[PDB]
């Protein structure tokens, strides 16, 4: 996707827009110099108090702001001059789950957390091939973690034979988050 | 709502059957004496190899348990002799937040976690009432816990102005989650 | 952690000038001494200020730590800034287990709060499980680590011995908490 | 750590022959391994496996004691287990250090993925002159309940206060951003 925000000139998102989908390093030259109201489609941004990204800075997010006090935190704050978005760092474990073999069919999304029924998530079907996109699960056949273990790492599993299962079954999965070497 | 569990004399979930939907001290009278497997519809249960919830104890979470030795990793344990559901002590703290008045119109559902911007969850819609089922939030006007501050308490909030908001608009809300102090008596 | 709330208000900014210690509720500082509300200074709360008494107006909430000046808690710069304050009722429930190493709740011990444990030597428990209190939330304690081996269904109260809890012998290397429920009572 | 550690024993509870392993090992008989009578962990974690060459079934073995065979697997084998290997496990995580003195020295704080409103109530009642942002992306604020001037403390290192935005060294509260609409 790309990033979007729209400053309006006036207050309560009226008179002149400027669309920005990219770094600013001086608003005067988009029609806009003192902002008046600002609408974030995608982000998240920074914005700062001076051109060229320096002085007092205040990030925006995905939402509203009406007013030109909206984003400010602090009331010395000037009037918005340069803008930029911001390339965020966010890190997660993802394994997915299909019933049918090739990752056709209904899926399971585990993002981080341990799922201790498969049955309680909405998810009764089987599970022929496994998308593991990051971090270290163990699957079991059965709620709690109980019967054979499955050990899933980072790849495709095409078929429930590919991680050592004999039957396409799977009911339990936690995440192995720590290790005391390296 | 009342627990399901349901047990079979053979594996695979095949023979007589019986089910249960509360605790059962032996499950001699049920006709499954020795369980072969275990559908677990509405739980979680507590297995226990001898009668009246005594010996060794087996979890049973909402699933299938095709076998007489899939709830136990132990070899040493016996048939299953009772059952009974097991009364969950799971906190969670709820915030419920409506578009129109008197908790009507679309509204958004929080628990446990900040949410820095509505707009990112998928309601862009104003916030006339809120339902704050546990737990101690903050409300903000703008993303990012940026404009006036609103304390969300237990209670309901039929109008904006009952939470000090003249202005139905709230984009963010955090849970307060640490206290210095405890305070103690009744009321 | 006290037994009573501690809020401080200081009629200068910077925590100068003289201190107003608030250790409860009060609906109109102007009252009770207080000049000017130049900062706060928050050790036990959180507390929640008003721009107006009766606790009505615009909302600030203050939390442990430092608020030098009036821009801190509100943009607008009113000669009141401050009219009242009560501190929060918190209510912030937590599960929380503790497990001891010898009988009678002695010995060594290790408290697990809301997150699940796999392995007991990875978190520096490496010692016999004699003693459980539950506090609060609903437990599962396994001999072995990864959830393996015998069960203990751990709930709220007490248990002196291993045998309170249906364990042979004082060995618990693993426990995970119960967070679903598919029935209500 | 460095180098993973697992030991394993020929009779049950850790007792007879034991043969120390840091490395994969394809074939447990060959290292001089008879019977896989206890295995204890104390650098993990590690995955067995009940043949050779790690295939078949598979056991995860986290730091503490399997004294009994029993505690890994429930079929009774004459091998138990043939082969063993240390998982390289994928653990990501967003730390953040602030200290209090500049050029990354005296008291410090480190912040590991969750959000803190007032480092009064984390036991950091200092100044922070100096950032280490090692992963994630987070904003500073000057006062407890993310108020104040905010600072943009993305990956890298802040030697000074003013590095970051600040010319007043004070940073009370710390958010994480988490979500992102594009890319």
């Amino acid at each position: 996707l790309n990033p979007k925000i729209i400053i309006f000139e006036q207050e309560n998102f009226q008179g002149h827009s400027h669309e920005l989908n990219g770094p600013c390093p001086n608003l005067k030259e988009t029609g806009v110099e003192k902002a008046g109201s600002v609408l974030v489609q995608a982000g998240p941004w920074v914005g700062y108090e001076q051109a060229n990204c320096k002085g007092e800075q205040f990030v925006f997010e995905k939402g509203e702001y009406p007013r030109w006090d909206s984003w400010t935190s602090s009331r010395r704050t000037d009037s918005l001059s340069s803008l930029r978005p911001i390339k965020v760092d966010s890190q997660e474990h993802k394994i997915i789950l299909y019933e049918n073999p090739n990752f056709t069919g209904k899926k399971m999304e585990i993002i981080d957390d341990d799922v201790p029924s498969f049955h309680a998530h909405g998810y009764q079907e089987k599970v022929s091939s496994v998308r593991v996109q990051s971090g270290t699960w163990v699957g079991y056949q059965y709620p709690g973690y109980r019967g054979l273990q499955y050990l899933l790492e980072k790849g495709d599993y095409k078929d429930s034979s590919d991680f050592g299962a004999p039957h396409p079954q799977v009911q339990s999965v936690r995440r192995i988050r720590d290790m005391q070497w390296h």
